């Protein structure tokens, strides 16, 4: 296949572009509308073409996990959404501080969205403006491979930063939320409902792949029913990056705050004066619901991935209790001693940063 980055397009423009009849764009269920309308740019995609240049297969990444595959076959085309294949590879960073820590994060790892990631996860703790030479930086983290290529975001499982004498540590946690040593949470934030709703009309999910029987499509944001007229607020602080009318959205707004994404769709009306380029105010007003029943589909983008809203929405941070405690807690000693074992066996005198395989 032809490997190439998105850029402008829409489906509808890729299918017209390609001479691929709109209906199988208009024909989708409105769930897969909405899975279609968040086609991102700048996102890697392929293609195959045959010797008259028409266009046999494309595969367009919805989100890290699942793609858009349009093939045809006989005169007729045919659009599905199927999982992503990739490999999954663990690595371990040990760094020690040559310059400045965004700058060798990308050096020693040539991945800049690992450096932007740690960063942020960091802002409120260890502000990176604060690091110094021989200041040291370790992290765990998965990174994704198509082909040979890695693609996506990585995820960090754990994370040591140091600064003066102090170590900070960050461990994730498979309920999406990271935690601190004392397994009280990081680098999170505190949403409010954005909509005063009856029910919620279909959950976040991530999908499922396997077996046949058991499958069932992500769904990438909470999709809420809710009176004709209701009014919709912003479940966060932020700026408006979008606002107008996408397919398979409808009227949709899109607010961005650092890593996040909030994004409000199948309204009815924006609020007055709301424009591109505003700032708005947690629970303020940004429009009404819409059945561009009626429905609000909330989604929420962290590092550009969805994650489910519902988890963020609560007037405080998470803090483990109980058994979920202890198995986070001795999962973090373990953690801890492994690391200290790997920055016994290699030493900074030799080499500045070490990068390796495994954990
Ligand atoms: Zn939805």
């Amino acid at each position: 296949m032809e490997r190439l980055v998105w850029d402008k397009l829409t489906l509808l423009g890729f299918l017209e572009k390609n001479h691929i009849p709109q209906k199988l764009y208009y024909n989708l269920s409105s769930q897969d509308k909405e899975l279609s309308a968040e086609i991102q740019s700048n996102v890697t995609y392929y293609t195959l073409r045959d010797a008259n240049n028409t266009l046999i297969q494309a595969l367009i990444p919805i989100s890290q996990d699942l793609q858009i595959h349009i093939y045809k076959k006989g005169e007729d085309y045919f659009l599905d959404f199927i999982p992503i294949i990739f490999t999954r590879k663990e690595k371990t960073l040990l760094l020690s501080l040559q310059t400045s820590p965004y700058q060798d994060i990308i050096k020693a790892t040539n991945d800049p969205l690992l450096a932007n990631q740690l960063m942020n996860a960091y802002k409120k703790s260890v502000p990176f403006k604060r690091l110094v030479k021989n200041d040291k930086i370790a992290i765990v983290y998965t990174r994704d491979y198509r082909v040979g290529q890695a693609f996506g975001q990585p995820t960090i499982k754990m994370a040591m930063v140091s600064s003066r004498s102090n170590q900070y540590y960050l461990f994730s946690h498979s309920n999406g939320h990271y935690y601190d040593s004392k397994a009280q949470e990081v680098a999170g934030f505190l949403l409010e409902t954005p909509v005063k709703y009856t029910r919620i009309s279909s959950p976040f999910s991530y999908g499922r792949f396997h077996p046949v029987l058991k499958v069932r499509r992500p769904h990438y944001g909470v999709d809420y029913a809710a009176k004709h007229g209701s009014l919709i607020h912003s479940a966060s602080d932020g700026r408006v990056g979008f606002m107008g009318v996408k397919a398979g959205y409808g009227k949709v707004v899109e607010i961005h705050l650092n890593e996040l994404r909030l994004v409000y769709a199948h309204m009815s009306a924006f609020a007055n004066g709301l424009k591109k380029g505003s700032f708005v105010k947690k629970g303020q007003i940004i429009g009404r619901v819409g059945s561009t029943g009626p429905h609000l589909h909330f989604g929420v983008y962290k590092n550009s991935r969805p994650i489910n809203p519902l988890g963020y929405i609560r007037t405080a941070k998470s803090k483990l209790h109980g058994k979920q405690r202890e198995v986070f807690l001795e999962k973090a000693q373990r953690s801890k001693q492994k690391l200290e074992e790997l920055l016994k066996t290699h030493s900074f005198e030799k080499n500045s940063f070490y990068l390796l395989e495994g954990f």
